[PDB]
């Protein structure tokens, strides 16, 4: 199911977050199932904004071959929490988005919940400064989001395939 | 799906809506699937409050034959826009509600929706102050809801079954 | 004045907190100049509602000798943070109230602020279940409101005088 | 003062608002008595940005001749209503901020206000394409706030003065 029983939990996010390493590009490694990824080889890129905050670029490969992609804007709304951000994408009502670790030169781990009454919908995703990311770093943050509920079976392995993913550029 | 695409829908409210008029007892006729209903023979209770806004009891009967229930608080947080409400349910996190339209007296119509990015999660639910209502009253309500794009053929209808629903005394 | 400069504090709040052994009546002691309180002989009265959370019932008695009242309602939109409470009085917005600390048998200190930009609107109280409350206690409580910022400087010593209150009853 | 009695108005916004025309300079020309304008020659630029929305970047003169100003994103998170915009400003809470009348070439009338409980807190400006604007324009504008309740009377008129302002550039 999207929807899952109980209310959002509050996970720890990363300490001392600093968005300026946290730029550039991240691919998709790992995400719970969701209905705005269509495709493949996802990726998202954090820019420089000359407002507040830092710009957002996602991009992936639909199963015709199609590149798809949606601009947006990330902004911590409460700047004592700088871990704890908002993104507003094209055409979408605002999101939170929570980056819950990362060590800004190899994986993030990124969550995102909101309440559904009694119930909730959550997202996360382990992303990587690479195509891919080592197994132990993995089941790490596997076990980091099993620690407050997450059903980390249910975690979709992302297709980073050099070949099939080359239309990414 | 629980979770279908689009943003929110603003559906027109009750115009002038009179809560003192909509307390009492109403009987779930047909609603849209969800989470918290896990049983039939559902029914809402609205009570006066002794402070702001109006109380609420909901109960079902569960397929066991025991009858299960909440309790929560009704409340406008904009007293200019009496029909737009917020429930507060044991347990829950808040969620919105709509009358859409009733007359007091034989029917309502409820909506409630909350923003998931692009994507959206709604509820609705005919009710009426009996256990059944005409046919013609259903299908009007329904094209007030296939008006703003509501799956009306995924509506549920509950068993109102006088034997069946009996233990609601 | 009422609005100075920097966002909102963040107060730790009272732990395990217990509304049904925080309900009854609470003397106001000391309080942040605001825009809602009148007169002096302020009270605030807590009772148990159908619903969730609990119902407000606040007296002040006027210069002119006139008793005025507002109902409301307080409401823990989080269970889990159940000393963080939105109040919904009776035509106006709602408006969050936070029990710093309190021992329930004698002393509460409560906590309200709302962000205006770069700047903040903060409101904040020392009530007692007796008109009157140690002054030993007061300076404890005040030492707390200093230590997230608050101006104990600008606190009004409310008239809990006896004779002057004997309309209040 | 700058805390008035009653709730935030809601006021009628620019139809079919088109925030690239918008973009660059306006120059404040008259404005309600606020916190965070402390100086004159008050101006807003506004930008294209990657992201969504546009970028914020003001500035004025203080009396001591030196020139202040501050960054901001301006979004309008629910995009069917894109003349209600929300601003974030470094090191600030988030702030509405509506578009209630524009022609783009020439005026606009800018709305922002927050509730606390009964009372409220507003600002509005009357900014221009030029350093002046037409008095013919002015009482127009003037008009549509005081037609909900805006003390017009209030309003401070900006010193826009070429030889005071000169270190604007
Ligand atoms: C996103 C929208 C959304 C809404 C509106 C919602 C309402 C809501 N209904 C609830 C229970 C309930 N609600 C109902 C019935 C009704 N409820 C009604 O709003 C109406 C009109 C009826 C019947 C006429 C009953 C019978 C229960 C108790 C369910 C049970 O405990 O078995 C609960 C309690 C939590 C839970 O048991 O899951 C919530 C939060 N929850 C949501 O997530
Ligand atoms: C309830 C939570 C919730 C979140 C978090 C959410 C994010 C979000 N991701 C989006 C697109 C996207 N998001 C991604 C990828 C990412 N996105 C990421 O947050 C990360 C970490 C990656 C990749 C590493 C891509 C590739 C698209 C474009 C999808 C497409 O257009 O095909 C959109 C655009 C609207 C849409 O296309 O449906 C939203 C709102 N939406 C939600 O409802
Ligand atoms: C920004 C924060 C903020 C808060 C917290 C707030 C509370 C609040 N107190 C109110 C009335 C009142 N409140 C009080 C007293 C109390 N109230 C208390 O919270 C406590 C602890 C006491 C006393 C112990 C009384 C006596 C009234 C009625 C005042 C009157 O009608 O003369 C009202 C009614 C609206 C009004 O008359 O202005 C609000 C919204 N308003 C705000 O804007
Ligand atoms: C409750 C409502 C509310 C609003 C709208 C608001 C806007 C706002 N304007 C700001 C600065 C500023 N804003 C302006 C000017 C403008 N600003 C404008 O919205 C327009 C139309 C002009 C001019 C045309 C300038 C020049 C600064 C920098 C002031 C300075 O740093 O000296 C800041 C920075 C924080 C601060 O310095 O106080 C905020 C939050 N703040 C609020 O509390």
């Amino acid at each position: 199911m999207f929807i899952k029983p109980g209310r959002c939990p509050k996970p720890a996010v990363q300490e001392d977050f600093d968005a300026a390493r946290y730029l550039g590009v991240w691919y998709d490694i790992q995400r719970l199932p969701n209905k705005f990824q269509k495709g493949e080889c996802a990726t998202a890129t954090y820019s420089l904004s000359p407002g507040v905050g830092f710009s957002v670029f996602n991009r992936e490969r639909l199963a015709n071959g199609t590149i798809k992609s949606v601009i947006g804007s990330a902004i911590a709304e409460d700047p004592c929490e700088p871990a704890k951000l908002q993104f507003f994408h094209e055409n979408a009502a605002p999101v939170p988005y929570w980056v819950l670790s990362t060590d800004y030169d190899n994986y993030a781990l990124v969550y995102s919940c909101i309440n559904l009454g009694a119930s909730h919908a959550a997202y996360a995703s382990i992303v990587s400064r690479q195509p891919t990311l080592p197994e132990e770093t993995i089941k790490k943050l596997q076990g980091t989001m099993s620690s407050f509920g997450v059903g980390v079976d249910t975690l979709l392995t992302t297709n980073q395939d050099a070949a099939y993913c080359s239309a990414m550029n």
